């Protein structure tokens, strides 16, 4: 048992990872067969005027500025086009180690796995939710941009988000593997803010049914609450409204615990009423949004099936 | 910025995962060259009587008796040998993917990434820290034993831990490399408890420092206090007592953050007492304590050296 924070295996995304430099510029690139993707800016610099246009700058760019090195083999640049906010290098080279993949938009709520890196080179691998308002809580520094997120789905690694910047409250932006950013936001040197966050009440109930399949279940009682009430109890703690698609998700978690999704609804519903007591949850003082229901079942099973 | 528990990328270790099966049971092992590692319990079955006589069941099976598993790869095993509560099965192949690698024994306090396994498969990777009690806190099901615990120092795999059981406080327990408990547990079916925990005290300060790097201050204070002075208030308190080799190791985030650690020492000393008053720090609720200064390090950026 015991219940953590877990990333997806990181060995096929790791593979991929390459550094690429245009200028005095450095960051990651994700290669994939004969194509290297990587962060617009990358072709930004010192130098620049204020707030450039990335049209404008890459037409000063020839394949012969962009360097990208895959550990101590320069990779050669021939051919550059710019996709919203990434730049597709192809290279002369296909990626041997290239695994099965797809490009994937998330939708906030849900979880990633990311490789943060550095120079090309993978640095370490943690999870985070897309919040609600389009950004994450990671730890990236400077050079960590093109880091890539990710799930793996069987033998797929689905690539869902390549980080660029960091915001004024220290939370993180990116974009899709098409450069689309999540969230209202641009790799320009403009002022942004995040929009405010909610807590994602589907995650909150999946991690207190995990406490409970670990034996934390201190919390419980034998109340039960209705799907209206519950949600104007959420609405006032600035919890997102609870949809009847949200109860069907928490469906394995309550068949294989016993305990019906409206249940636990009403622990919550107390939970956030009178607080939790000065007792901890799974080794938290705080109520942890960032587990999705399949990020639980990925870590205790199904064992109603025998 | 931002700061995060993270795990080393693993893909120097997936590649050294394999399956182990004894009769009725599996676990995982460790195919490091040509000798697969892996806990000696695969052998148990529970139609043993209980107490286990290891060494006879050496005897009693055989080569045959063990099936080993890359992938779908089955490795003859062409002997077969105990030592302490680590099987070494020495195999036909060696591992083409075998790292540099060494392997330690890490001291209470230190940490590790763990890559979880069921059959010789990886399923995630998270950190961990020795706990002052020889244990550490998991994830880990049946059939997780096998699994291992590692550090990446350049290039090189320090393999410091192998998963065998669950404590019945739902905490785990595991071997160095060389079959060695970590604390005073023995891999039987037998009443074990865990010594009194005790927080560690030099990676809580640590931890104070990446908030203050990151940007959390409200704890910090012009007040200061003394070595035997903050383990007063300390070692009541179930803390780990702060030595002046912890100080000396604090030295960098000190030199980064110019605050001295006895100032530190003192913030958490009224950390300790007053509580953080419904406040939180990097995210947290509570103090945390499974990040070692190195672990700090390796997340922050560095003005000094420039």
């Amino acid at each position: 048992s015991g219940f953590r924070k877990m990333a997806f295996p990181s060995g096929k995304v790791e593979g991929c990872m390459v550094q690429v430099t245009c200028g005095t510029t450095t960051l990651n690139g994700l290669w994939l067969d004969d194509v290297v993707y990587c962060p617009r800016h990358v072709i930004c610099t010192s130098e620049d005027m204020l707030n450039p246009n990335y049209e404008d700058l890459l037409i000063r760019k020839s394949n012969h500025n962009f360097l990208v090195q895959a550990g101590n083999v320069q990779l050669r640049v021939i051919g550059h086009s710019m996709q919203n906010c990434v730049l597709k290098l192809k290279v002369d080279t296909a990626n041997p180690k290239t695994p099965k993949y797809k490009f994937v938009r998330i939708q906030p709520g849900q979880t990633f796995s990311v490789l943060a890196c550095y120079n090309g080179s993978p640095s370490g691998v943690y999870q985070c939710a897309m919040r609600p308002n389009f950004t994450i809580k990671g730890s990236f520094l400077n050079g960590s941009a093109g880091s890539v997120g990710f799930n793996i789905d069987y033998d797929c690694v689905s690539f869902c988000y390549m980080h660029h910047m960091e915001l004024p409250t220290g939370v993180h932006a990116g974009t899709d593997l098409e450069g689309n950013f999540y969230g209202p936001f641009v790799d320009r040197q403009t002022a942004q803010a995040a929009g405010t966050d909610t807590t994602i009440t589907v995650n909150v109930l999946a991690w207190l049914y995990a406490a409970v399949i670990n034996g934390d279940r201190w919390f419980l009682n034998r109340f039960t609450t209705t799907l209206n009430d519950f949600n104007l109890v959420a609405m006032k703690y600035n919890y997102e409204p609870l949809t009847q698609d949200h109860v069907d998700i928490l469906g394995p978690l309550s068949a294989q615990t016993g305990i019906a999704v409206l249940d636990m609804c009403a622990s919550l519903k107390e939970l956030l009423q009178n607080g939790m007591n000065g007792r901890t949850i799974l080794g938290s003082a705080l109520l942890e949004d960032e587990f999705t229901p399949f990020d639980v079942v990925r870590q205790c099973t199904f064992t109603r099936l025998q």
